[PDB]
């Protein structure tokens, strides 16, 4: 009851690490074993579609478009907090990466099952996360630049 | 170009004040002479239909209900700050109410015009105003507590 996620680069196309899903009394446990990402704290949530292909938008590329909007099985149709009901289900914490470009710190989702997440798709975006659509949509994540379909 | 809209308590039935409406280059100015308030913050926003009667919900009553939710012309579904423009259209910044019970700051609305905003309906409520839906729905207003039909 604990599946492993492979995360690529959508920039590179090389693979970074994986993280290790687990399902715990108080949610999901979200633990990263990545590298060559940027020091931080990065947009993390589910998406919808079980793809880390493009996607296309007004005549330009964009990547890892393909996995769709944030996981949001109530259609909120809002970006929030992991421990706020109105707004999209796959809205995780944070993930902070190293000065060394590791990220190894892990999170709780306390709203999510383990069993839902199967075919889904893991995003790390480029931006941070707000938690909130203001001032900048979906929480200033921005681009999308690591990517993994959950198997 | 500039109104005057009588405010009513929803609660006594008893008149409260009035705000006075006027355009300028920058927006729509409120400038508020009420009194028989409680002292602090209040929500603060322009609602749909022209009215301050009550509504019903759920079997109980809802004062001030029938005016309907926040003007929302762009039909945003989301309520949010006076300068962000993904939100209600009628979210404006919230009205201070001093020690004495009265209300005399004015407040600016750069988003909007005197000319949309007749037939619609000023509303004040008990809570404050922390422009989200999180973590309360609507900024946290709750209850109305006065309202006026700007003619
Ligand atoms: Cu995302
Ligand atoms: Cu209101
Ligand atoms: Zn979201
Ligand atoms: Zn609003």
């Amino acid at each position: 009851q604990d599946l492993t996620v492979k995360m690529t680069d959508l920039q590179t196309g090389k693979p970074v690490g994986t993280i290790e899903l687990s399902q715990n009394k108080y949610g999901v446990v979200f633990i990263p074993e990545l590298a060559d990402l940027t020091p931080g704290m990065h947009g993390f949530h589910i998406h919808q579609n079980g793809s880390c292909a493009s996607s296309e938008k007004d005549g330009k590329v964009v990547l890892g478009g393909a996995a769709g909007g944030h996981y949001d099985p109530e259609h909120t149709n809002k970006h929030g907090f992991p421990w706020t009901d109105d707004n999209h289900k796959g809205d995780l914490p944070a993930l902070f990466v190293s000065a060394n470009g590791l990220a190894t710190n892990p999170v709780l989702a306390p709203r999510l099952t383990l069993k839902e997440l199967k075919g889904h798709a893991i995003m790390i975006h480029a931006g941070g996360d707000n938690h909130s659509d203001m001032p900048k949509a979906l929480g200033g994540g921005g681009a999308r630049v690591a990517c993994g379909v959950i198997q």
